[PDB]
């Protein structure tokens, strides 16, 4: 029953805009909503990618590779899956492998790619592909990985055992002022719940 | 090594505002960031809660209870953990049981509660507590559960088996043209990856 009637631009930055969304509610009544959108979305099936990078090495427990960065919106450091926006013309998979290498130094192998999933659908239209990638940590290039961070981008790599992920995230939250991402935390919870 | 120098208000609506953040990059170079905030955060731990509701009925598969709603920013229907903003002075646990009952009619028990976790930290300062709740589906109060929607809420309940969650979500996307929430999808992946 529900659908968009109009989208009025309220304020447009270089990267983010605020819109007034007019929609039909299911009783047949017109209602509005304050919506956030990115200015950067062209023909990409999503704004960005998040990478679930499973680091595999013989006689090691599998690790999940995470990154720690300063996030201006948060006024603080956050622990996240490696992630970035999809370049114009770029596939989710190439964006995932490219961002994983830039942020971590690791060269991954694609495992699976989600459909477009919503980041905060009450707030924004922002979507990602969640791309699962395995990293062969026995391969030469994955021996001493060097992040190739872009301009301003400063990332720290944190590799945590998959078999203890939630406890290791809790011990990082206990020991420093830093926020875990909700996708990282949901993934760590499901590893426990399984 | 990095920190906020100043925040400039660009546009303030009723629910959301757009800010320009000035911050010190780790070189000592000053840089700007376009950031989104809610106007509704007060003394709360986080803006909202999301509930992972584990529906436990004997002789049935354990189910994760999800909600489908029209999301105006998405322009489409989304499948999500039940969720809402924490009322001023409401605790995350209490917000979790309230939101779960309003959205699904189920009455549940707190299993665990996350610290505040960020929703989209490149975009916004928005945070939630993820609250794992068990629901005794065999108890009388959860027999014919009464979803109590607030004004302007219109929520469909979708319970999917935990042991098949990711495949069930992929089926819904393929057939129903829904968007799955990133946290729901992340949970569903880890259930598969735990193997
Ligand atoms: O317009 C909104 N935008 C974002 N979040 C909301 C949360 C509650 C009610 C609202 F109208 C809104
Ligand atoms: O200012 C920004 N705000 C949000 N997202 C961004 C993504 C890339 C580069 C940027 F400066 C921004
Ligand atoms: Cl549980
Ligand atoms: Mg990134
Ligand atoms: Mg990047
Ligand atoms: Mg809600
Ligand atoms: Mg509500």
């Amino acid at each position: 029953k529900q659908y968009i009637i109009s989208e009025e631009l309220i304020s447009e930055g270089k990267w983010v805009k605020l819109e007034k969304t007019t929609y039909m509610d299911p009783t047949g009544k017109t209602r509005t909503w304050e919506s956030v959108k990115r200015t950067t979305r062209k023909e990409q099936t999503a704004d960005g990618v998040a990478v679930i990078p499973v680091l595999q090495r013989t006689l090691h427990y599998e690790c999940i590779v995470l990154v720690k960065q300063f996030r201006p919106p948060m006024g603080g450091y956050c622990i996240e899956f490696p992630a970035g926006l999809i370049d114009d013309g770029e596939t989710p998979e190439a964006a995932a492998l490219r961002e994983l290498e830039e942020e971590t130094g690791y060269k991954g192998d694609i495992a699976e790619c989600s459909p477009a999933v919503c980041m905060d659908p009450g707030l924004s239209n922002c979507t990602i592909h969640i791309v699962t990638v395995t990293i062969n940590g026995d391969d030469a290039e994955n021996a001493r990985p060097k992040p190739k961070p872009g301009d301003g981008e400063f990332v720290e790599v944190i590799s945590l055992p998959k078999n203890d992920l939630l406890q290791r995230l809790d011990a990082l939250v206990a020991e420093e002022h830093l926020t875990v991402d909700a996708r990282v935390y949901s993934y760590a919870l499901a590893l426990k719940h399984a």
